[PDB]
Parts: structure tokens; sequence; C-alpha cells
């Protein structure tokens, strides 16, 4: 009955929905990532604002793939920007996504994961459209409910999911808040990061397992806060350095 | 049996452990945050690397408290820094934590949440020690198992949890990886961000509910990606601007 327990039960239920409903889509996404690695492509992940956090959770990560890179749009990497409200405004700027994609090392055949809960703003929609125009395969992580219950803010009138090769439905109801209190007019307690991080790990875990099943050793990193982790990672990062862009 | 399902079941089980084991600690932490707001103090959250992501998840957040601020240590806000490996090295630098605390607006009586899974490195340990020396109340979000199974890398030989007023145990087993495959030597698939984000939301949800029960309207933000959210937030951010440091 207490707020902590109510929220955790809501987050568990959302993870159960993802587990039971997105299993095939999660498998398809992880296989696409494994295919890209095997065929010599690169892997990148992007999200704006708090959606950036699920993307960061698979980059340079204990237990994660060394080959996963972060696509950084300046000002929307998390909420670090001053003022934080500018991050919201940058999501409406046409041409930012193309500037970032055209400057990056992404090329035809690469894989880009795009996390956007609403999927409705110019920046994530343009990112998917332009990435596909460049020949990239695009996985979207998005709450498809928003496409029926909100209006697109992109000039095309379309949503992120309309421009993805694979869509992972992150389930969050419109408003991104799981609890209400009678005395309190606004809902509170967002689970979207709990859910999207879990989806991303499920996707990358599938890619690692798929490579292994094909007799290809997945390039996995260890935690740097367990003795020997940094030594282990140095070997891996050097080995796959050519397709890793967060070190040299 | 598939990797996605195995990971999601592991993450659910960790959320159940937090729900069933940390309920009283979560209540105590949220009450301390509510007490601080009521007594006129400020709220800040910090973590390094991927632990920064749980801190960011409660800042400028749909359904979250407008009064929660991010404490930014340059170079360890997420994994954005180039090269990402420098973030790991910065966690070992003595004096960085004090530099950041002494420059910030944090003052005696304020509340600081510190997220560190291992709790073993110089930066998070110094952050807690120096914050308490400044008169701050400190909530740590940390896997206490690390304090018995790893060695401290702080000069004191102590861990984060030894310097907290309240400890929230994030349960993750040493290594931060929930899956193994027979052919694959390293474990993979980290849940720490799934778990820590959920703990943080449970804490802030408790603070909002506690304020409400005391007849104090919690200063909650709405999603900017639902129509009217930015207008709603502008009112709130102006009202509580004096204790909000991510806008002006
Ligand atoms: C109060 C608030 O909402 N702040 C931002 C929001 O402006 C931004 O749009 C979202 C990412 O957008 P997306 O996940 O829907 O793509 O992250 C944050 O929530
Ligand atoms: C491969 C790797 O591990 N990268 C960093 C790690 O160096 C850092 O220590 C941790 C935060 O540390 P903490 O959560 O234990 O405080 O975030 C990331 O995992």
């Amino acid at each position: 009955h207490k707020p902590a327990g109510q929220f955790l039960d809501a987050a568990i239920d959302l993870l159960r929905r993802v587990r039971d409903e997105e299993a095939d889509s999660i498998e398809a996404a992880g296989t696409l990532l494994a295919d890209t690695v095997q065929n010599g492509g690169r892997l990148f992940a992007f999200g704006a604002g708090h959606s950036s956090l699920a993307a960061q959770d698979v980059v340079y990560r204990a237990g994660g793939l060394a080959l996963m890179n972060l696509l950084t749009v300046p000002g929307v990497v998390g909420i670090d920007v001053m003022p934080a409200t500018l991050g919201s405004a940058l999501e409406r700027v046409d041409g930012l996504a193309s500037a970032v994609l055209d400057s990056s090392p992404l090329r035809a055949g690469d894989a880009l994961v795009i996390i956007s809960l609403s999927g409705r703003n110019a920046l994530p929609v343009e990112m998917a459209m332009h990435a596909r125009a460049l020949g990239l395969r695009v996985i979207g992580v998005t709450s498809v409910a928003y496409a029926s219950q909100t209006t697109s803010r992109h000039a095309s009138g379309t949503f992120l999911k309309d421009h993805c090769d694979i869509v992972l439905d992150s389930k969050i109801a419109v408003g991104d808040a799981e609890l209400t209190l009678d005395t309190v007019p606004a809902p509170f307690a967002p689970a979207s990061t709990v859910v999207t991080a879990a989806l991303m790990q499920a996707v990358t875990a599938t890619a690692a397992a798929t490579l292994a099943d094909r007799g290809i050793e997945p390039p996995l990193l260890r935690s740097g806060n367990v003795d020997g982790g940094h030594e282990w990672n140095a070997r891996v990062l050097e080995q796959y350095g050519e397709r890793i862009f967060y070190r040299r």
C-alpha cells in the first residue's frame, strides 16, 4: 500500500509485459545487432534527455558489448545541459539529427538503436528517417501507444515507429507516471528508464548469445570495479578498437 | 530459456528483493528528503559513470520532484567523456569530490543521495565523508555485498556505506552481470541501472507522498511530451526557482 511498493509492483508488471509481449521483437533486434557485427558493421545507440540513459547503459558497460557506441547529440545527452529546459527545446530543432549523423562515422549497413518514449518530436523522428536514408538499419525503442494518443510534432506527421526496421514497444502509458494520489493533481513516479534500460540489456544480451551460438566469441567487457576488470577491458578495447569510437 | 527472458526474470527478482527488503530503508530515505524540503533545505543526487544515470532519472523528470538537483562531477556524468576510460580514472582522484562539493550551493542541512554500486572507489567515498563534514545528510545507494567481498580503494579502507546516514542496498552481486553461457568466459547483462533507477523513483515517490500526507503539495513536474507539460513545468520551476539549480 505504501508508495515505494506500489511503484515497484508497477515496474515489475511493466517488465513482465515486455518479457511476455516483446520476446520475438527483442530476439529480432538482438539478431540484427549480431548480424551487423558479423558482417563488419558498427553499432550505435541514441536517445534524448532521459531516453539517453538507456543508450548509455549499454555503452562501455560491465557485462556489455564493447562494440556498442553512443551517438551523442550535444545538449541532449542526459539532462546535464544548462539550463536543462534547453534539452527539451533542442528536440524540436530540424536538422540537428542530420548534422550529427552526417558528422559521425555511421555508414550504410551500420545499426542504430533509437530510444524515444513518445516518438513524436522532430529530433528522434528525423534521426530515424535520415539514418534509413543513409542505409542504416534502425531499431526503435518507443511506446507505440503515443502514436495513437498524441499528435506528431514532426513536419511529416509521423512517429519514430513509422521509420524503424524493428520496433520495441516500451509499454509506458502516456504521461510517464505510474502513481496517483487523491490529494495530488499530477501523477508521479516514472518507470520509463527502468523499462527501457531492461529492454536494451535484453537486446544486447541476445546479441552476445547469438554470436556465441554461431561460434563467435562475443566481445564482452568486465566491471572495472572488480579487480582485474580494467586489464581485461584494455585487451578487448585494443582488439576491437577499429569499430570502437569512445577510446583510441 | 532465451537470454532476453532470463535477464528480465533476473531483473524482476532483484526488484522483488528491493521491494521486500528495502521497504523500511526506502521509507526512511524518502522521509529524510521530505523533511529537508519542509525545513527549507535543498536536494541533490550524484553518481559516477553509469551510476550517474539513476541520479539523472530523478532530475527534471516527468512525474518527479522539481526540487531534486544533479550534482555534476565533470568527466563522470554518464559515459559521455572522451575517452570513456578517463571516467574510470577520475573515480580514483582524491580531492575531486571536495572540489565539486565546495563549489556547489550545497550547505549544512541539505540532503545528498550518492549512488555507487561498488562503494569502493576514492571519489564516492570522499564525496560521502566530505558531505557529512559539511553538515549534509547523506543517503547512499550501494550494493553492500561489495564491502565484504572487495577491498576499499579509498585511503581510509572504508566503503560508501560506512559514511551514510541511510543505506539503500541495491543487491547486485559482485561483477554486475546476471547471465552466464557455458561457451563464454565472462558473465554478461547488467541490471544495476534497472535496479538503482527503481530504487531512486521509490525514494522520491515516498517523498512526494509524505509531503502530501502533511498537507504540503509536492512540487511535481509533468512530461514535456504531453501537450501542456512545458507550460505546467514553467509555473513550477519559477515558483521553486530559488532551490532549483538547473534553470533560472
Ligand atoms: C520534464 C521532461 O519531460 N524532460 C525531458 C523531456 O523534455 C524529453 O522530451 C524526454 C526525452 O524525450 P522522449 O523520451 O519522449 O524521446 O526526456 C525528459 O523527460
Ligand atoms: C566498464 C565499467 O565498469 N565502466 C564504469 C566504471 O568504471 C565505473 O566505476 C562505474 C561507476 O562506478 P560505481 O557504480 O561502482 O560507483 O560505471 C561504469 O561501469
